[PDB]
């Protein structure tokens, strides 16, 4: 059994499973937008892991949320909480990428008690907000709720043209990473395929955490941390980044690569792999 | 001959319930009640404000309003998105918010968030939620997180005697009068095996992953830009925490004290009379 | 002090709102409406019936009751699992049923079905429902697939003035009286932008993927263990289809012929009174 | 490029989980599997039928397919509906259906209601479902709602090894080959805490509401247009019983018995190889 469906009380997620499962357990998050494919060069080099590679809710393969519910930062972070709970993983280690990376910050601080070390990729903390602006930002999120019911979904008559679009889409990345997306991302409807996704992902959130708020997830941190950084991702780039992470304990690597580095080709996965694999081992 | 009073709102995601008062043509108004309480908490007072149109909106898990499906939250700002649905589905542009207790808060959160639709601001002994700053927020969302776990299908009480249930209400929130809480058991209660139960969600009790900060709640209340027109108990918390009145010397809003509980606008007529006199007078200039 | 009079009944897959009328130690009644009706189809009946605590229920996708979850069907035995929920969540494990036109056909099937639960059975002018043999029920079938495929194309007139939200009422379906229309209206309308829609379920069109043949329908009206009174309107289903005259005289059932239209029961306070002095007879028995 | 192979079908009141095997341009063919089964009853065989485009569904509520919403029946039609659309939704305006057991009852239900839209019928060890007639209906609909009662106190069994799972599928109805447990169990079985659970919907254990007649069922088959390759495993009960022996006869149905039990195709290799020579014939004609 390698693909699985778990059945939490509110949604149904599905999961790609590697590795052997008397492994060190492993939860696998990936990127807005991605799916567990994120991880599909990475995972098998990682040996001695169990590796649950997770779609979030409204991604890959997993279910959409019911109607009304948010996709907030903390809805993923309930979510993966309850797919350890239906694995009987009490203490478990998180392995994320981007998006995925900040959900297992936000869990690593906030249950200290439940996470046994993070392996990100290119990924810290979100986007925050100060209060000056908040009512600002909530008034543009009401307004984008609004406006939700008249959201687009692109639809392509062809494999590859669907394909060439994500090359092209957040960031880039590799047509190989595309390719391997595209086998969990898409789904076919009347003349060809569509990125599965659900419109409510691109409504802006109602309430950022402020930078203090950020600050203090990070410094909460009780466990080991392993960072790969992209030299030509914006997260290495961005000068204030730099500043925070020397002010943390966190293990730092940087590696050459775009923010998709574990996924675009075998020599990116095969550093990032490296790297894990020796943290892990310790 | 005759004319609607209760309705159900469609919107996108949820069903809720309202009751209507007033002339088809008056002044536009959504009034939202209290935490765990449901649109009767308007049963006195609207009555009593002739020229407005208002819809008193039972809110989600509450009253006969639908829970919210499997999964989604009972955050300050899911209530106020719902109400900016329920004047979507009423083809109301630009409305007036008349809101006791959590309802005033949400009332603030949407004046001050979308100062263009709000009109004018009624508040009874409510105004800004209770804070959280950032180094507790790990904590408090861990909190949430176990909370959430833990959740269970429990049966709430259960009373075999109506007068019970409607004594049970008293027991609770601070003072309420018989009056009040048998109005508030009308549109309250649900019949299961053997009696009757308080009808709510359980996910109400939940705490909230994130709270706002003392910094996010007074940006709110320093935006909202309409005319404002609180009430405060004189026997509620309100009117006599002294961060309340230095805050509130700061703000341009109306400020009237009466007698009364927290509740006082429902326990009786003369309350009702007292706040009404009150935003009458507000709502004719 | 105050009785409760208006709830939601909480069952496992869906949230129904019901009219409570009686003292609550009275003999239990459910009471079930007419296709697209309400329960103030029994808002002059019931109140006549003393001694009896008769539930009005909404029927799923109609007055005020939830409307059913994405891909559930509308058939009649559905109605039947939901009414038989309803007295589980209310603790009855004996009752009565009291149905209007649909609501006879539900109140039949399930007399039928599960005789062990059903004490009496009081029916408004129906009996059975429209019935299709096997020789088209493969074209039925194909029809009713493809009605669930063109569903999605299907919306609900908007009624810019209630009045003529009424009259759009006696026009459709069989004739009823302006009273009729507007009591139910009082509890079928939902506001939209610019005026009000009588609440719907648009699956509530679709046709049934199965009708049941002639003797499903024969065997269930068969199958009735108890006593039961059938009350027909001079102008109602006899004057529709004179064939039932035959069908009733091989029944049990105690029949009583009064003049009016099918909702002779709604239209006036004669055909109200007419019905309870009916019912009240029988139900002492 | 590389292919894909595993897809959500978004229909709209539902998301299914499907397999894809074959050239993009091939032969449009859905694939229905067994009651409690899921696309893997088609592991063996779809590889082995070249020239064909197999979309192998997984029915609501099987392998990993949504469930369907709360109150929301499984019956016959319900798949046959979704069946339908997801047709629609991968624009297939006409299609074969190749059905296992309960998946070549809808088939034929399929065909014999929209004849416009199937090529082509094969089917394995099914053809009609168990009927019943009218003067057992009501009886059959009191047991379907008792069990919708009843199903209140189910849970599902719990198994901490794999494999007491996997052998927990040979035992009951049916006998089946090992290795058909085992790939039926990849995509059957989730992980829970105590060990692992078949996925499969509870609801899936409720009796009908109401069956078809034979008259209903012989007029189905009977009402089939397009070509029809049916197979039949001679160690299984359609094969030998003489009433359906009787009723083949009668219609212009390509057929072949081969030896093999129920699951022939998917038991072993040999057995699919078997099934497929005579479907890759049919298919090519």
């Amino acid at each position: 059994v390698e693909e699985v469906r778990i059945s939490l009380p509110h949604i149904e997620l599905a999961a790609h499973l590697f590795g052997p499962p008397d492994g060190k357990p492993v939860i696998a998050l990936h990127g807005w937008l991605d799916n567990a494919m994120s991880f599909s060069r990475l995972a098998p080099k990682l040996a001695g892991l169990r590796i649950v590679a997770l779609d979030f809710a409204g991604h890959g393969h997993s279910a959409h949320r019911a109607e009304g519910a948010s996709y907030l930062l903390w809805d993923y972070a309930l979510d993966v909480l309850m797919v350890a709970e239906q694995l009987g993983w009490e203490r478990f280690s998180l392995l994320g990428h981007s998006m995925g990376a900040i959900v297992s910050v936000l869990l690593a601080g906030a249950l200290p008690e439940r996470i046994e070390r993070l392996a990100l990729i290119d990924g810290l903390i979100p986007y925050t907000g100060e209060a000056d602006k908040a009512p600002q930002k909530l008034g543009e999120a009401l307004k984008a709720q609004l406006a939700l019911r008249h959201k687009r979904k692109p639809v392509y008559a062809e494999l590859e043209k669907a394909v060439e679009a994500r090359m092209r889409g957040v960031g880039e990345i590799s047509r190989e990473a595309a390719e391997l997306l595209a086998q969990r991302g898409l789904e076919p409807v009347p003349g060809g395929y569509t990125w599965r996704t659900d419109a409510r992902l691109t409504l802006p959130s109602p309430l950022r955490l402020t930078q203090a708020h950020a600050l203090n997830f990070v410094r909460s941190v009780e466990c080991p941390v392993s960072l790969v950084l992209a030299e030509q991702g914006m997260l290495a780039v961005e000068p204030r980044m730099r500043a925070l992470l020397e002010t943390l304990p966190f293990e730092r690597h940087h590696l050459p690569g775009g923010h998709h580095l574990h996924l675009d080709d075998e020599a990116g996965a095969q550093a990032v792999a490296r790297v894990f694999a020796a943290f892990f081992a310790r």
